[PDB]
Order: C-alpha cells, then sequence, then structure tokens
C-alpha cells in the first residue's frame, strides 16, 4: 500500500487540465456574499467554464460581465413550451431532456448530464445509456456526472460510453463533502449510494466545519489523484458557492493562477 | 488504483489507537496564546501523553496542573552532568542519549528518538540503528521516529527493529506540512529527504495557509491510512502548537470525544 | 487477489435493496413433493414473479400459485390454438407469459411475441444465448433474432444458465451496442447435481469450464458437499456481477430452495 | 476485471495438486451428544489422512480422546497442552506419559487463565522429541507488550524447538499474508499454517472473536444478520465465505490448512475438496 | 520486496521461448554516411528474422528502401504511407504500384501535417489484400477531440480493415497496459504492440517526445543530465531503460515488439536477446 | 511489477549526493594499456579510495595513482615481513590497506588486522562472504570469523561478488544481528565476459544464477551487448540496494571503466 500511494503522488506531478465551476442561486444575500467571495477567488484559476443551477437569467449576464468568465445556465423542461440542458426534476406532460437539446440546437455548446450509477427514473441501465447516447447524437457535445464516490463505478461507466461510440469525454463531477448533513439530503433525491466508509469518517462532525473540509480534501484529492493517473483531464467541481476545496483541488492539478 | 483507495478507506472502519501530541516552548505571547488555545481543543482527545520541546520546566508541572493530561519533558546533554532523552543538537565533551536513559533511570518512563533514514551523526545504518538497541537495553520503554516521507523506508526500519530484538513499538512521528517553509528548514538540520512530488503541491503557497492546511491533511491522512493497515496503533503528532491538523487526523482513526 | 474478494464483498452494503430475483419451477412429474414445498420457503422472499416452464397441463400450478401464495406467476409457452391459450391466461389473471420456441413447420419466438401481443398488452420475456443458441447460422444471427423478438412486443430478458462471466459480460454489451434497452437478466442455475447440469449443457451448447468439473468430480452421491460446492459458485458469479451493475437475477431452482434462498440473502432479498 | 480474475483464481485449484496438508481440530464432548457428533465427524474426516488431528484442552479429558483417536483411527491425534494449569515438574511428567502412549506432536500453548509458552516449549524438548506446533497471531494476541513484541515470542518459540506455526482464525486475509511477510522477514523457516474457523454460527463467532481479539468484518456481520435459526443457509453463507480464502490462500501459496471444526464435519469436508483434498486423491 | 521481486522478473524471461515477436523501424537516410549506419543496421539486425521491418516516409525515397531491402535481405519490408501528402487517386495508384512489387505490409498513417487514416484504411483494403498497420496512442494523440475519441478512432480503424496495431513509444508502462486493457474492452482483437525507442540520445528525444505529446518522466531527465556528450554512457543507461520495460512487458504477456531503431542497431540487438529472440533461436 | 520498477527508478532524486563508491584494479600481465586509461576516466567520480589486488610487486602502482591522480589508494596484502611491509606502505602515505588472507602454515586474516594494528592506526578492509567462504566449516563460523576480524582492528567491509541480492540481504541481517556496526558494502562485479565469471565463480562459490546464464549464452564474442546486458543487471543490482539503505559500492572494474561509470552515474555520482 505505501508503494501505492508514493505511485499516485508522483504520477502526478506529470501533468493541460481543464475545470468548470458550478454555483447555485443564492436564498438568502449572507449566501450572495460568501457566493461573490468565492466566486472573486475562484476566478483566478481561469476556469474553462463556470455553470448556474436551476430567476437565474441575471446570473449568466452578470458573472459574464462582472467578470471574464464563460458562464452557461442550466435549463430544465418544466412548465415550457416550443446551455446545460436538463430535463429537471418534476406534475403533467413531461418531455425528456433529448428533446430539449433538439429544440435548443435549432436557436450553441450544450452540455448534458450522465449518471454512472443510472438515474432513478430510467427503466434499465441499458436505457440510461441509450439516452445519454441520443441526447449527444442529437446535438450535445459536453457530459457531465451526477457526484460519485465509487471511482471504480464512473470508470465502468466511462469504459461502457466509449463502447457505445460516444466521442466526446465523461467530466467526472466531484462533489467535496463539506456539509455531511447536506449530502444525505442531496444523497436521498439522487439515489447515488454514499459508501459506509464516508459516513463513518464524518459522524460526530456536524459542528466542526474546519475538520470537516480538513476530511472532504483527503477524499476529494484521492479521487482527483486516482482520476487523473487514469487519463481523466475534464473535472466540473459542484462548489456549493464554497471555494476552500475547490480551490485545493485544483491546486493539486497543477490549476494554479 | 480506485480498487486500492476504497480498499484503504473500508479496511479504517475496522478500528484502540494511542496518540501523543508535541509542543514547544513559544517564543512570544501570541504564540503562546495560539498555544493553549490549541492545548485546550486538544484535551478532549485524551492522548495517551504530550511533550515538550527543549526553560521548560515550567511546563511540564503546567500543563500536568492546568489540565489533567499526562506530561512528559525533553531532555538533552548539553551543559550538565551526573523523559523524553534526547542527546541533543550540539562545543566540547558530549555524552549520548545512551548515557543519559542510564543516568535518568538511576533516579521513570523513558522515551529515545529513532531515525529511519538514520541519524546525521551515525558512523552507518547498521550502528545507528544498535545504538537505538541499547538505549533500550539501558533502561527505554517507548520509542518515537523522527518525521518522515518515505513510509516504505519506516516499515523497513520497523521490520529491522524487531529483527534485532526491539520488542517496544517504533511510534511513527507524524508531521502535517502546515508551513513548508519551515519544514525546509526543519528539514535542512533533520537529513530527512522531503519527496520531489511533495514541494510540487506546495509551490506557489507561502501565503495561503488555508489551502496548506487542506493539502497537509491529504498527505497525513494518506500516510496514517497506509500506517493504521499495518498495524500500527501507535502515533506520535509533531503539532508544532497548532492544532487543526492533528486534530483532523485523530479524528480519521477514531480517536474522538 | 486477496484485495478482489475484500472488495466483492465490501459492495454488497453498498446495495441496500434493489435487487429484483425471479424464481422458475417446472411441472413435476412424481410425487411434487419437493416442488410445492419449495415454493412455500420463497415467498416470503417477494420475487418480481415466478415461472412454471411447459413441455402436458401446467395451468393447474399458475392457478395455485395466482391465489394461494399471491406472487406474480407467468407460464411458458397452432396460431388459433394459442390464441385460446393466450387468452385463457389473461382471463385467469395472467399478466406475464415467456415466450420461447421450444424443442421437439417451426414457430419460432419472434412470431409468438407477434402472437402474445395481439391477444393481450402481455409483459413477454424471451430468451437470450450468449454462448449462441446451437441452432444459429452464427453469432450476429441469434444477436439479431433477439433484437427482434423485443422489437415484436416483449419486455424482458432471461439468458440460458452460464458459468463463464465474461462471456455473459461481453454479450450483455453486445446487446446495448445493438439498442436492446431492456436489461439482460442473467439465468443463475446453482449446480446441485453435476450429472444432470452434464448432460443439460450438452444439448444446449454451454460451455461446462475446467474448473466446475474439476470440482465436482467425486461428488456423484454426496449432495451435501454439491450443495456447499454450488453455493461457493452461485454466489461468486453473482457477487460480480451484482459488482458491474446487474440488479436483476433469474434462478433455475430445479424444485429446489435451498441454494436460491442463500443466493437471495446475500444479495439484500430478504424478508 | 472481477470477472476474469475469479475465473483464474478457480483455474489455479487445479494448477495443483498432491501437496496440501490439511489438520483438524476438535474440542472434548461435553454432553454425550455430543460424543455422537464428534465421532460421525472423525469418521468422515480420516477419510481425508490429514496430517494430524488435534484435541483441545480446558479447566484430562484431552489425554482420552486422542488416545481413542489414535487406536480406533490410526491418526496422528495431537492433544493441546495448557501451562497455566499446573506445573513444570507436572508438565514434565505429562510429557513423558505423552510420549511413552505414541503422541509425537503436541499444541503447546500458553493458555487461557482466568508462565508462557516458550517455557512450555522449552520445557516439551527438554523431555523428549516432539513435534512442537506454536499459535501465531496475525491480528496480534490480546495480551502482547506490542505488536512487534508478540513477533518475538513466536520467533523465541521456533528458536525453543517449536517446528509448526498454527495461527488464529482471521477473515482479513491481507492480514495473514502481511504476518507471513514479517515472519519470513525474521527468517521463521517454517510455513504460518492459516487456521480457518467456518462461520457456522454467527452468535457463537462474537463470542470467539470477543475473546480472541479477531476482528469480524462489516460485510460478514451483513451476511449473517437474520440467520440465527438457519442452520441450512448459514452452511452455504460459510461454504462461499471459507472456499473463497483458501482459494486466495492457495493462489498465495499456502499448502499447509488448519481447521476449527468444532466437531462438525460437513464445512470441513467440502472445503478440503475444493482444495483437491478428496479421499481418492 | 524489490529483490525478491527483480529475481521473479528475470527467471520469467527464461519461461519463454519462440513466440516473441519483434519488428524494426528505420528512416530514409539523408546523407551518403547515414545510409552506411542504416544497412550496417540492417545486417545486424536481419539475422534476428523480424516479423517485418517498417521504413519511414517524410514530406518516394521510402518506397525504393523498402525495394532494396526485400531484394538484399528477403525481409519482408513495409513502407510507412501518408495521406495528407497525396489525393485518393494517387493514394490507389501508390497502393496497386505497392502491392504489384510484392509489398504485403503497409503502415497507414495519417501523417504529419504542418483527410484521416481510417479513410486511408478503407481505401487500401479497397485496392488489395495487405496487412495494415496503423498506430494507437496510449497516452492520447496531440489532436484528438478527446481521450474517448481517439480510441473510438483506433476501433474504427481495425473495423476498416487493419489487422495490426502500433504504439506511439513511451516511458510509463502503466499507461500502456491501461491502455492495452481498454482496447480489449473494445473488443480489439489484435494486440497493441509497444512501440521501444531506446533512448540512445536525450537532446533528440526532447524534441520527438516535445511533438508526440508523449510525457517524461522526472526519473529519466534525472539519468540523462549530463550525459550530452558521451555515447557510451548513454547506452548503458538506455539499455537498463529498454530493458526493464520489455523484461516488465514480457510479464504481462506482451509476445509483440516494436523498435524504433533510429537507423542504429547496437540497442534494439541488446534487448532483443534478453527477450530471447536471438540468431541461434 | 511495472509499479516496482517506476518506484525504484523515483528513488534516484531523493538520494541527491551520499552515494560512496571505491574502484578496484588489479596489477596488469601484459601491456597495461586498459589499465591505466581506466584510472584517468574514473578519477573524476572522486571515489573514498581504490584498490590495487595483491597475487610481484604492487607497491609501483599503489605509488603512481597517490600523486599522479591525487586519490587515496590502498594496497590487498613472514610477520616479519610483513611489518616492514606495512612499515613501508604507511611512510608512503598510504593510510588504508585491505587485508586478506590469500589463495596459493597458514597466516589468516585475523592476524593480519592484529599485525597491521601493531604497525600503524591503518584502516583495514576485510572480505565479507555472503554465500559463505567455500573453505568455511559452516555459515556460523564464517560469520563468527568476520566478526573477529573487525574486532582485531578492521573498520571497512567488502562483499564478495554475488547476484542474488536475497543472500546478500539476508547476510547483512545477520552481520547486524551478530553486533557488525560497519556497513557491509556490496562488491559489484559488472559482468562483461561471463566465460571468465562462470571460472571465477567455480573457484569461490558464489552461486551464478540460472537467468544469469540464460542472458549471456551466445554472447561469447559479441563484447557490446554483453556490455549492454551487463548494464541492465548492475543497474538493476544497484537500485534495490540503494532503496533498501545500501549508500556505499565497491566495483570491481577489472581494469574496466565503462560500466563502473555507468552505474556510478545512475546513483548521482558524476563530476
Ligand atoms: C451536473 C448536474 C447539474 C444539475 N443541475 C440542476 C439544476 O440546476 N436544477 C435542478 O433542478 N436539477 C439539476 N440537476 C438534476 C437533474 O435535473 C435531474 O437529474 C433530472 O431529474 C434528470 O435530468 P436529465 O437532464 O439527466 O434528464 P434526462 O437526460 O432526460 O434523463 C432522465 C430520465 O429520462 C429517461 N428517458 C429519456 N428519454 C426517454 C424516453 N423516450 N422514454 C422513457 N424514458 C426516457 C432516461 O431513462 C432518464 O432516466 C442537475 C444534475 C446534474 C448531474
Ligand atoms: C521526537 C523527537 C523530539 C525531539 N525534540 C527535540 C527537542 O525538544 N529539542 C532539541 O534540541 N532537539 C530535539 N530533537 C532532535 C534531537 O535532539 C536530535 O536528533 C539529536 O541530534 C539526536 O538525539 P538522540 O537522542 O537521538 O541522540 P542519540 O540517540 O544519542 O543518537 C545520536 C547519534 O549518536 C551516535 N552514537 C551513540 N552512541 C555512540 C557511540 N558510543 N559512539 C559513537 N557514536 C555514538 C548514534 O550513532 C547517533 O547517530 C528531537 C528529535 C526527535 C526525533
Ligand atoms: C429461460 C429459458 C426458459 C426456457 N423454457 C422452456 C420451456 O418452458 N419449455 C421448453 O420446451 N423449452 C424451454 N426453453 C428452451 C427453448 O425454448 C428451446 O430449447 C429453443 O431451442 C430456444 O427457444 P427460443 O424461443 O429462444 O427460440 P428462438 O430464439 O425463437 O429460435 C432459436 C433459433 O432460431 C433461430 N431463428 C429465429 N428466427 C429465425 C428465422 N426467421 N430464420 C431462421 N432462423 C431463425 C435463432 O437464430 C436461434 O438460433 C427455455 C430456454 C430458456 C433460456
Ligand atoms: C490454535 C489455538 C489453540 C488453542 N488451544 C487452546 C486450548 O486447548 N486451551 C486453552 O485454554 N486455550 C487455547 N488457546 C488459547 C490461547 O492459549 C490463548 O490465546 C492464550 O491467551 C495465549 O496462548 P499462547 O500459547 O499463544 O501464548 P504465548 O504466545 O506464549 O504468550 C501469550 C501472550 O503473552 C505475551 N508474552 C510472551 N512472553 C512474554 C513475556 N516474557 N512477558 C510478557 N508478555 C509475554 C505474548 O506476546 C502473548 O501476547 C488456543 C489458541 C489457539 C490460537
Ligand atoms: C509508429 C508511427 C509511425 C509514424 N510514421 C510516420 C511517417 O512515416 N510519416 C509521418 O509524417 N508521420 C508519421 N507518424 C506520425 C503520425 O502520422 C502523427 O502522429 C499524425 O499526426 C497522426 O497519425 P495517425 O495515422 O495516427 O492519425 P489518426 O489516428 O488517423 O488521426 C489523427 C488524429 O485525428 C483524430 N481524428 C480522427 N478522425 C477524426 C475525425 N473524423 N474528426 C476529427 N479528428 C479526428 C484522431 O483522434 C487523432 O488525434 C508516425 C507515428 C507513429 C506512431
Ligand atoms: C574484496 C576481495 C578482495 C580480494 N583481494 C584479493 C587479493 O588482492 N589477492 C588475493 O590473493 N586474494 C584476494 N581475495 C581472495 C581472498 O583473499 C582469498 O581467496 C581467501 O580465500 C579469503 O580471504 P580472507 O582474508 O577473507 O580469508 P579469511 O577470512 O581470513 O579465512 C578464510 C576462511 O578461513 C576460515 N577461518 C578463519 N579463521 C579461522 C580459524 N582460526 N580456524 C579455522 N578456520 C578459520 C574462515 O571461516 C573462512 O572460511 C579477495 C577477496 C575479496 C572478497
Amino acid at each position: 500500500y505505501a508503494k501505492e500511494i508514493n505511485a499516485l503522488n508522483n504520477s502526478l506531478s506529470d501533468l493541460d487540465i481543464n475545470v468548470s465551476f458550478e454555483f447555485f442561486p443564492p436564498k438568502n444575500e449572507q449566501m450572495e456574499t460568501m457566493l461573490w467571495d468565492s466566486i472573486h477567488r475562484l476566478q483566478t484559476l481561469h476556469p474553462k467554464f463556470v455553470s448556474v443551477t436551476y430567476r437565474t437569467h441575471g446570473i449568466v449576464k452578470r458573472i459574464k460581465q462582472e467578470t471574464g468568465l464563460e458562464a452557461a445556465p442550466h435549463l430544465t423542461g418544466i412548465d415550457a413550451s416550443p446551455i446545460v440542458a436538463l430535463r429537471g426534476d418534476e406534475e403533467k406532460k413531461p418531455f425528456y431532456a433529448e428533446d430539449l437539446v433538439k429544440l435548443l440546437r435549432s436557436v450553441f455548446d450544450i452540455s448534458v448530464a450522465a449518471y454512472p450509477e443510472v438515474h432513478p427514473e430510467a427503466k434499465s441501465a441499458q436505457a440510461d445509456l441509450i439516452n445519454l447516447k441520443r441526447k449527444i447524437d442529437a446535438g450535445a457535445n459536453h457530459v457531465i456526472t451526477q457526484f460519485f464516490f465509487d471511482v471504480e463505478r464512473y470508470l465502468r461507466f466511462r469504459d461502457r460510453c466509449v463502447m457505445l461510440g460516444i466521442d466526446v469525454e465523461i467530466v467526472p463531477g466531484i462533489l467535496p463533502v463539506t456539509n455531511f448533513k447536506q449530502l444525505g439530503k442531496m444523497a436521498q433525491v439522487t439515489n447515488v449510494k454514499i459508501p459506509s466508509w464516508l459516513s463513518q469518517m464524518y459522524e460526530g462532525l456536524d459542528d466542526d466545519q474546519g475538520t470537516r473540509n480538513l476530511v472532504a480534501a483527503s477524499i476529494a484529492i484521492d479521487m482527483v489523484k486516482v482520476l487523473s493517473r487514469e487519463g481523466v483531464k475534464d473535472f466540473h467541481f459542484y462548489t456549493l458557492n464554497r471555494s476552500e476545496l475547490t480551490y485545493a483541488i485544483c491546486h493539486i492539478l497543477g490549476v494554479r493562477p
């Protein structure tokens, strides 16, 4: 094991990496104060793009103008009719994200969502993979995964994508665990299995964010180190409008100002 | 590699661990303010003992009384004549740490220093290992290593100790890298090889301690995870009178209040 | 290698309860004692459905299960004669039928899916052959035939039993490469009688691995040890299959319940 | 690539034959219904021609069973010898009494006290030329001064005359392999024979592991919860767990196995069959 | 346990024989002193009876050399074919001209442009039934849309008729093994033949690796700094680096090797000798 | 296995400049050309010392090196006759002598260390045999004899050449277990002539590994490839030895300089 970790470390200095940050429209102004403080410091990393959770039309323009980074908004299909194209979390009369990419393309660089542990509403794992292919075959050119913690399940899913012919990279979505109680709620609606070892690390830390920040680094740094070794040069961080972790992770990948 | 990190994580929840902290006599009162704030929070971990760098006679008593934790002072042989027994960093007329253990035993639980990468003044690696055996054969019962970053070199040194007959555990000394410039100066006087990958991680971080705290966690957490897997149940932290890292590391080992 | 099994074992608590199972029985020849006893022990597992092979009248077995057990039952299967059989099955409460060509002017499973769909909105299960059906002209033809079976109205794929998990995983990959949007449910046959398996495998063209034959030589009279060896093999297969994304399983119980019950328990399938 | 790894793990079993030594361990039957189970298990397991069988010793039921085993089956039977019960003079008499009855192997142990085994091994060797099997603890004995000291103690027990090593049962195979690699580093020329305990009972295992300091993995508990009344399923689960271990162990070059039968034969017989240890081989 | 691992790595070389295929790569000699070095290298390497030798093509010197090789040595010589220089009509004529001269293998490549190879492979197959060797990039080609796309492109080149794959040279063996494992996942039935470039010159290597996007490890630079004037020591260092790779590669089941000789024979001859490819075997 | 070499390679930049080397030559038989050429190429490496074997008068070789090169030189070696030889060596500027018993009323190296210490405060190098000197009654006796050699006044241990690194590392471990406080410096012999080695190894009882013989079969006329194969072997040994703590090396140059120079360069030993 000592040889494995040392091997992981010396192969990371042999790095050309693209990053992309994700923020969410704040609830209060204290959250909007914490966001722009994080938005100002993150701009120094020169990311490939940023994203806006889904109202949020006044963020893709503001970020594009108050700053100089390329912004892209999320867009669902809830309550509308005939560029992160999502179906959304629904109600009557649904259409699938593919229909949105087909529609939006008529008007762009489309980003779709991928689920290595299968979307909860998918009829099967085979159907959920075919749906991602036709989403790209509809006009998308950037694939972003839902957050995960079994890196193996990601690598097998990534291997099945090239097997189907998907020629675009399956960008892993990195979620640093800065609030475990929040993750549990997020995981309830995302059907992503939380490993047993991750929960054991965070019991008794519901009030010490500083230690949570330190423990979250080790988990996210380990994942990114393993992902980088296998050829992954694209990353998309779910910052949760915080910047301490996403900044430190990117620094390990050589992403520095 | 994904299987290796996941294997490292599930085997850590299968833990009975002893810890020991080390502090140094402050230079100013701002440092003494930061020390006792760290001394108050660290006491909750119930460590096996604490140590005091080498004046420092008014710390083993104060810590023992103002708090409830067992304190042990460092003691060199510089400028004296006929319980962390050290020879010290010298001048004329030297005696070796063994002579101190032989003397002090006449008056205790003695802790000696071990060097997996060999003490710089040792005639050879074989001599430096024999000297550690006779130090224990003189009456010591606790071995603490100088800080290291090649965990393999520690494991081979630990394997050579039982080969010589040393029946006491070789407690690894964990130094979380919270100030890389300080480490470089410490490493100049300690002859400990700093791995090339560690220096690459910390370039450009001479003013961002927060990211240094996050990166220091991943390195120290990785080491401790590998050390724990091989049977190590004893740890000695060089806190440098800081508590953010040592607290977070111990928490990963189950050491919690 | 030591880390591989430990990794395979820790993947079962990261599965919660997402595994679907389906049991298969056959109409008995003599006094039926092991058949009805095994349905009682399995009924607690809440399977997606159970099935009964068709070779006499096996409607009086699908009927008892439908009421005596409360489990969804599905029976295996001239065009006009089948129209009444399918209509009689539907009006009895049967919602699923496993449409198969059979062994004995042929009527192929594709035509049957076309027929059953005309009778009612059935949930049809078709057979897939990862080691190729012995009569297929090629592996590509047998893969196309499975596509046409699903495109005719089928919505459930069950595999012939196998023991080379590699050959299954490659086959399952060729199905999604061809566009098959349904999961290829593996058919698990726990080896409780190697002599039966050797004869069964000779007529189905399924390869018996050399390591499997060595495990069972000299056990033609020790049923207890075969059950114990069958546990290791079936749990091993199910462990790797589950880790690689298979969450549906179809057990060929052969009217025995000890192995399927223990296998399901490893997958979290419990009462 | 698990499906390929499991297939090569099974092909390796057919890449070995005739070199697998096995040994079985029984305990003195308390009642008389257990007497029937033990001698049924002995008759089933004796067809495997093991290297020896051993009988545990609590606090002279053991000595009579070892005698009955050698006279009714011809197997080399080895009693376990506790030094905590008697004095160095009584132990020399027992050692002479054991040797004159045809006993050529003793499992020399310190004992479960509610004087160490290196002294007992030194004593036995002084009396006669037995083969002496000693205990190893890959997860470290619960009362050792340190993990370093417990490894030296085993080294001293070998230096004192012991020629056979049997480990406490384990369930993390990697920590056995780490332990065996450390024993080869110290120069212990004998092989560290892994003790295999088929988990036929989880509530009883929880008691043994409680006393023995052996770590029960999280996945093993999740496999047995709810099976406290189903012996048939517990055996099928145990057969998977034990066969997996011995397949992995046999891959890394382990050709010697010790089985904690708990007077039961069905599991040990099946595991030996997987290893190629069969009546006709 | 490195001393034991290095010993088993060397014992494995003596656990293989007669199955190792090797192929050598030369480039058109610019001057006339290089002409002597190439034909000296050819005469030394031809005794190894390689599967074929190949000649690179810059922007018809290549075609004449392939002709001289086949007529003076009898080796199957394979020219490299660039699609960036000519049009689809000229390429069909060259393909017919190549085939009528006895050429049965072409290294079909897109080319170094200051139209892709799948189209060139499709073209060649339409003309005649050559064996077509295509390029693989375990560290990904510098101009691919993604690592996913470069792997599909190689898959399409195989589907188009190519029956041989040669990799860009590498120095992290693990990333070649990862790449080969991914090619087996996609079902590419041919083996990914690793291209071995003995580092006889570090300044020249820095130029190739610069163009090729191949990552030069930190340890490899520390081995050559200061040797910019000592060819004798550079060869001894290169022999260690290349032999280590092919020993590791031969352990993982690689039985095919391609060598970037740079018209030099001393290194390739020694590496082949380690692999058991010798004049008398 | 791929990770093992990569780990071995990254351990050379974590070594900085802590390696000590020592070269060994022998008085030539004919026209001496390769001998003096090799001393010039090696002199830039700043070795701890060089040595010259003794079989004629080899003082006129230790003398030239002492002045023409500026390197610390050490010569190999009746009791009264040796007293003047040791006294003549000391007053010439020689501070180190490699005291050996020799091959041809014996005088053992132990007695020589006792003698040389009586002459002056010499730095004595003794020979160690990890595969046991062929005439030792046992491995324990040959290990005790090395202890008595050091306890008589020696302060430097040099090993006979070897190729089983395991047997060396175990031997080096038995030395410290016996109390030997000095490092057991491995003697590295790069195999530039296998035919010489096979004959050399027959009279010294050092085992030639089977893989080494296979690497050199058919190379009795190709010196260039032997040099290339010798590089791989010698660098491989030196790589693992350095990683496991050996920082002193003694090369048997055999009056050749290509291999030792390249080996030293891998260890950071550079001008
Ligand atoms: C990176 C990322 C960012 C996100 N941002 C937001 C955000 O800002 N706001 C928010 O509310 N949510 C957000 N989500 C959540 C996301 O909207 C949910 O995952 C949603 O329920 C599915 O979105 P989708 O675009 O992947 O849907 P789709 O791609 O349409 O997939 C959803 C399901 O539709 C099924 N499907 C598709 N076509 C068919 C068909 N013809 N027949 C049957 N089934 C079909 C597929 O099987 C699949 O299971 C985000 C998710 C990710 C990964
Ligand atoms: C955990 C830890 C805490 C420390 N705390 C402090 C502190 O508070 N203050 C401080 O100033 N320094 C401290 N140090 C540094 C320490 O004092 C230095 O490493 C010192 O130079 C050696 O100490 P020692 O006790 O290991 O010396 P020793 O154990 O005596 O070893 C020093 C050297 O003496 C040699 N030696 C021993 N006997 C003989 C002999 N008979 N002949 C020849 N050589 C011999 C050995 O080979 C060895 O190389 C600490 C070090 C550690 C690891
Ligand atoms: C899970 C399972 C359950 C089974 N249950 C039963 C049962 O209850 N009773 C029973 O008797 N048997 C049963 N069988 C066996 C099976 O039904 C027969 O043995 C038969 O050989 C295969 O059935 P099928 O429906 O898949 O045939 P099909 O897939 O319809 O046909 C088999 C062959 O015909 C070929 N084919 C298909 N269409 C054409 C065409 N147009 N032209 C030419 N060739 C064509 C296919 O390539 C294939 O090789 C079962 C098999 C499985 C796997
Ligand atoms: C295969 C096997 C069979 C067993 N059979 C029996 C049986 O029949 N009856 C029974 O009652 N129990 C039995 N036991 C239980 C066993 O005796 C207990 O584990 C006991 O507590 C230790 O026995 P030991 O011989 O291994 O002790 P030892 O290995 O001799 O030592 C016991 C402990 O003391 C430590 N120690 C050794 N020397 C010293 C010293 N000088 N100073 C301080 N500490 C020291 C050791 O490190 C170890 O932790 C068995 C155990 C095993 C694994
Ligand atoms: C063994 C070997 C021998 C060589 N010999 C020569 C030689 O003789 N002469 C010479 O000039 N060069 C030579 N080269 C250099 C080589 O031609 C260059 O690397 C070239 O840039 C790529 O060649 P290729 O055939 O691999 O291209 P391809 O693999 O066909 O493709 C080139 C790039 O374009 C991408 N691509 C493929 N299809 C598409 C598409 N539809 N849309 C967009 N991008 C696409 C691929 O992913 C790849 O990144 C050689 C290289 C190797 C490894
Ligand atoms: C690095 C090196 C350099 C060498 N250089 C030379 C050289 O320049 N010239 C040359 O001629 N040879 C040389 N030799 C060879 C060596 O000197 C002889 O071949 C001799 O056989 C071994 O020498 P030694 O000093 O180690 O002998 P010793 O170690 O003194 O004796 C060899 C044997 O005697 C046994 N022995 C020692 N003391 C006693 C005792 N009291 N009673 C019984 N047995 C005893 C030992 O156990 C051992 O088996 C060299 C060898 C080495 C390894």
